[PDB]
């Protein structure tokens, strides 16, 4: 069942259910008499373009790698206080859409809905014997939020509208259409800093501001002005359509001195509506989402009662339905957020009510940029991954200039932390150990080469995807140094948000050559020496990464076992540390194979047990993958069980402990879309991998999962798997054609080979 049912209206955000296209988005309350829905588009950030880089940072590049070279580490990150920026700005919410419907009388029969499969939420409710009905969507194709309100008797949809804001704003009507138009302000503290005055709006330099419209269509009666809305009573249907847009021109370019009229965008899009169809509006949202969200279909087998119920019955049934439910749902999600020539996915997807949202909603690089794309790949939709390409590309003209400002190297770079403006610089004066990542934008070009190995994009590879993977190697040269044993190194170097020593309050991180560091250099190394053999150039530059490559530093597995994190054997059995940074080999890479690296893959599994005795919502999904990677399914199964921990809402803090809201969100301490996109990805590594060499058909299958049926799996070569399973055995599997020729198949002890395919083959028991 692809609904999330519920019984009553949303009590908080964390109750309301999402909609949107990947460019406008919407929360929807479900509320009888007084509805609410939060308005949110993805360009309306706070802010304006600034000077983010450190020019004075350069010079304490030399004296940082000398202290580590004679191993005062202390000396090391008091330095590191000295090579930082500033922080983010915040994404902002465009406000809220109300609508008061004036019906007097007891409510019963209440239902509240939300369709994965038709991207349309619903809501039900039955006032005095006259029974009313509410849809909600956000089309892609004509860029607006509908809504129709139907009743079961004419004349009896009467209600009020207006559009209230949190930001400058103002509210007023026109024709036939509520505007609400205002500014985002000039800069905006990040929820942490306790300051005078947070959020300025200053008129000299101002922030980027929004146009938004809300067209109102009833049909039967009268509506007239009222206020700053308008005011419908005794209509036999009422029809809204509401598209909003900004004058954001892009992220050099100011707010005030763009070229873009936010009232003319949006015009033209209610243009292109023309007179407002319901019927055809949804007719064409639907169509547009089923193509994408229609590729993959998952069965675990068999369901009545309401979804905050399934969450808390999951400690109890863990039902296989469940844990098929939510698979969907960051399919859904992905699609609803990112879509190709929009912006990608934050840390709140499109979707954040607060003028300071947690961690300001940014594109965090070390984690939650990633884990949102993840699923792009297997689950065939390369959509919504164009948005982070187009993305990832626009850092360049910020990243070549942090790149040779802060340290003096070629190429570009991007740290952890990234706004809308495209910061590329460290984040504000804080703990070394969060703010200092220049190879978080190498990790951003393993999404460029994994995009053409499952999808096939040979032209596109070759104008738009090498090109940006080129010059981050670039930067790796010249960020690469020799020691004294002669291999290549990073200094500083830092395993994400991981300390090592400690001085008292000094949480020490800079050290040299850190796993992390070793394992993304050598993947963009690798996969840029592949893409020049794809593209058949650049010789002298692959193998100039080659012999780099063949001088990383190496390999160590520590006293315990384990996968050493730091360049020595500092890991300590006790660190209930949430960034197993050191594991990126394993599930977002394919390092750590048992076929590839059975040292390294070994030593990974002592790793993970040593971290896990831990909760976070990223921190379970991320280990959903990471033990299917090391072929554990028992250990998979009480990762489900950990993720579908009830979160009661209004648990916003992270001492408030909980694992997914009562709309399935996830949960951590605040709603964070990385875990809901990063679940699909580590569920379909327990069915299906092929990162070793090979289509590995069900290698973890939990041991509560003995029948089911996937299809539309992608997998390395173009390759569209489909798995069916009975009785926790294989019992029929079908390789379509992609754009390799060979392919190689493995289910338990079995191996078959096909020299060529140009049919789906079938692969039985």
């Amino acid at each position: 069942s692809l609904l999330l049912r519920y019984d009553r209206s949303a009590a908080n955000w964390n109750e309301a259910l999402p909609i949107g296209n990947g460019r406008i988005g919407g929360m929807v309350w479900g509320n009888v008499s007084e509805e609410i829905i939060d308005l949110n588009e993805e360009t309306l950030w706070s802010g304006h373009p600034r000077e983010t880089d450190n020019p004075n940072a350069k010079q304490h590049l030399p004296q940082i790698r000398k202290a580590v070279f004679d191993k005062n580490y202390e000396r090391a990150n008091d330095l590191a206080y000295k090579i930082q920026g500033t922080y983010n700005e915040n994404y902002q919410p465009l406000g809220q859409l109300h609508l008061s419907m004036s019906h007097a009388g007891e409510s019963t029969n209440y239902a509240r809905a939300l369709d994965i499969g038709n991207a349309v939420s619903t809501v039900d409710y039955e006032v005095d014997g006259v029974k009313y009905h509410r849809d909600y969507f956000v089309s892609a194709p004509d860029n607006s939020m509908c809504i129709r309100l139907t009743a079961s008797e004419p004349g009896k949809i009467s209600c009020r509208l207006k559009m209230d804001s949190p930001l400058k704003h103002v509210s007023f009507s026109r024709g036939n259409s509520c505007i609400m138009q205002g500014q985002a302000p000039s800069h905006a503290d990040r929820a942490s800093i306790k300051a005078d005055q947070v959020i300025f709006y200053d008129p000299k330099e101002e922030g980027l501001s929004f146009y938004s419209q809300l067209q109102v269509v009833p049909e039967g009666g009268r509506f007239w002005k009222y206020e700053n809305g308008m005011r419908v009573e005794h209509a036999d249907s009422l029809v809204l359509v509401f598209s909003a847009a900004t004058n954001f021109d892009g992220f050099d370019v100011f707010p005030r001195k763009s070229r873009i009229d936010p009232c003319k965008v949006v015009k033209e899009t209610f243009r292109k509506i023309g007179p407002v169809d319901f019927k055809e509006l949804q007719k064409r949202h639907i169509a547009d989402y089923r193509t994408l969200f229609d590729r993959v279909g998952i069965q675990l087998g068999k369901i009545s009662k309401t979804t905050d119920q399934r969450i808390k019955d999951y400690a109890r049934d863990e039902d296989p339905d469940l844990v098929a439910l939510t698979f969907q749902y960051g399919r859904y999600m992905l699609i609803s957020s990112s879509r190709p020539g929009t912006l990608p996915a934050n840390l709140q997807g499109i979707w954040n009510p607060l003028m300071r949202p947690p961690w300001m909603s940014n594109w965090t690089n070390d984690l939650n940029t990633q884990m949102n794309y993840w699923l792009s790949w297997t689950t065939n939709l390369p959509e919504c991954e164009k948005a982070l390409i187009d993305w990832v590309d626009n850092l360049r003209p910020n990243g070549r200039k942090t790149a040779r400002t802060n340290y003096g190297a070629k190429g570009w770079l991007c740290h952890n932390t990234t706004d809308l403006w495209m910061q590329t610089a460290p984040a504000g004066i804080e703990r070394p150990r969060w703010c200092i990542l220049p190879l978080g934008g190498v990790w951003l070009c393993q999404h460029l080469w994994m995009h053409y190995v499952f999808h096939g994009d040979r032209e596109f590879l070759e104008k738009r995807s090498y090109p940006i993977m080129r010059e981050a190697a670039e930067f790796c040269l010249d960020w690469l140094i020799k020691d004294s044993d002669g291999y290549y190194v990073t200094c500083p170097s830092v395993s994400p948000e991981n300390w090592f020593a400690t001085a008292g309050d000094k949480q020490l991180s800079i050290s040299k050559a850190s796993t992390y560091d070793m394992q993304l250099i050598r993947d963009l190394f690798t996969n840029c020496i592949q893409a020049a053999k794809v593209l058949n150039t650049d010789k002298e530059f692959s193998a100039k990464l080659q012999e780099r490559m063949d001088h990383l530093y190496p390999q160590k597995i520590g006293q315990y076992g384990q996968l050493q994190e730091w360049s020595e054997d500092w890991d300590k059995p006790e660190d209930q540390h949430r960034h197993i940074s050191h594991l990126f080999g394993l599930f977002p890479g394919d390092q750590l194979t048992p076929n590839k690296n059975p040292e390294g893959w070994k030593g990974a599994r002592q790793s993970l047990l040593m971290r896990s005795g831990a909760d976070t919502g990223w921190s379970i999904n991320w280990k959903i993958g990471w033990w299917a990677r090391l072929h554990d399914a028992e250990q998979a199964q009480n990762m489900l069980r950990k993720i579908f921990r009830f979160a009661p809402s209004g648990n916003t803090l992270s001492s408030q402990k909980g694992g997914r809201y009562a709309n399935l969100l996830n949960a951590g301490p605040p709603f964070q879309i990385d875990g809901v996109l990063g679940f699909t990805a580590g569920v379909v590594e327990l069915l299906l991998q092929s990162h070793d060499g090979f289509i590995h058909l069900l290698p973890a299958l939990p041991k509560n999962w003995p029948d089911g049926r996937v299809t539309g799996l992608k997998a390395r070569g173009g390759f569209i798997v489909d798995i069916e399973w009975k009785d926790g055995k294989l019992l029929e599997a079908v390789i379509h054609p992609g754009h390799e020729k060979e392919v190689r198949v493995h289910y338990q002890d079995d191996v078959h080979v096909f020299a060529k395919i140009e049919k789906p083959v079938r692969i039985t028991r």
